[PDB]
């Protein structure tokens, strides 16, 4: 895996933010962040709650949302909207990429296409604008869901 | 002021839907407001327009309408942190959006080469492209000028 | 009072956001927004909680923290750091102002001095930078804590 | 690199503060101070760790945070916090200044404007209050980020 920051560094920043805000449940906040860091992959709140529940039965999805919102707000993690509410999360410390999203099964495929990246800048420059960031997702039926 | 469809045709279809699903007038007015508009409108502005003819209309009733219309594909939503939620008539040719991070200005575009390349890219995964959503966030020409 | 947005509009946006975040449907959460909106001061969570407990006597200050943290992330309210630990909150839909904060009593005085606002721009111009926003706090001993 | 005090003087005050607090001298803690003293910018804990690891590779960032927390609470260093730049640190032995921060590239520009400083005094005088301290940050698009690439 390629990450833009170390987990240790992320944890120290998290711990500082936690102390700063006087937040409780340091243990689970750290767990959620570590699960995403190690996965690289895009997980649903349900899959995250499932993941950390294995260690502590006290875990509720409501608590996880408070965690994911905290983590999202502090830019520790990134959120992907897959539906009207369907959402998935990944560690924020990854190289830029866009998303192919299978409507059927939910599979996420990362991509970064040089031609699209370049053309986007070209379009914007036609307006003498400066490209800061972009949000681009393609919704598909994946090859496996088509064979199904 | 182009559309893929006349307002009357859209309203025909609308009057169909409000029966299949179970204030047909106010729905039609909201659609009409958006159809006549050349911009993407917030719930607040839509409400304001409606209030001109129907004073004391609550924004909450407009939201309920917008949610139904969006659900049934009569209108589409553009949502960013900077600009909030804005709506437009669905009966327009496909386009994507540029949004200024500073002033919130929205610029519409549709680049044949980008659309083509998106199709080439998905073929690499032997997936079938159903739809996409593309937003570019920028500093616009006017915001950059001293 | 002067508000840049109606309470009903804010509440509709909140409800939209509740759904999108896939969160609970909360009266107390709308209650907190309402208290801050209607108030002409900057409130502590203790003050907000005292307001909330008029109806729900069992209300914990922890539930209030949880609400505040969500509203601030969604930009419905603004947080002012009065101390390393001290937090105060206000509705986001108010015209720009900066803060005078008494170190001894905690009194908050809003101000917007046209000269200060202009000088800030003049300063950034010296560096050929464009001013986007600013955060200015002045900590003082108010006239009443002085005389007393 | 205008400093209010020699590095050596600061490190001796540090030694005295360490003994007073019942702590143990460490070269690493002195190295954090020295890195910051030597720096012409504002450094993140990560960057400080990078520098320290040039001499001791197996240094942990948790140890640097602990050091930073002590140094800052005892006023050997100052911290600047923004969402955009996160927490960044500098040696405390510098003339008073406020901060400009670029929202795009995170660059920090220091400034000290006598007229602004005087105007703040005038303003609090309007309320018959006594100014004690202030925190002033301006967020900008800096000159370099505004440059067109076309
Ligand atoms: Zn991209
Ligand atoms: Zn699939
Ligand atoms: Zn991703
Ligand atoms: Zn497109
Ligand atoms: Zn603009
Ligand atoms: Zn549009
Ligand atoms: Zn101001
Ligand atoms: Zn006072
Ligand atoms: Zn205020
Ligand atoms: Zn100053
Ligand atoms: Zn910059
Ligand atoms: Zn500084």
């Amino acid at each position: 895996m390629k990450r833009l920051e170390t987990l240790e560094s992320i944890l120290e920043r998290l711990r500082m933010s936690i102390k700063k805000n006087g937040l409780k449940n340091s243990k689970q906040r750290e767990e959620v962040v570590s699960v995403l860091y190690r996965s690289g992959t895009h997980l649903s709140p349900e899959e995250i709650t499932h993941s950390i529940r294995q260690k502590d039965k006290n875990t509720s999805i409501s608590s996880v949302y408070r965690i994911l919102n905290f983590l999202e707000k502090e830019n520790f993690i990134s959120v992907l909207e897959t539906s009207k509410s369907g959402r998935r999360y990944e560690i924020a410390a990854k190289e830029h990429h866009d998303h192919i999203i299978c409507l059927h099964c939910g599979k996420i495929i990362e991509f970064a296409d040089p031609e699209i990246e370049n053309r986007q800048n070209e379009v914007v420059k036609k307006y003498q604008a400066k490209l800061i960031s972009h949000d681009m997702k393609m919704f598909v039926w994946c090859k496996e869901c088509q064979e199904s």
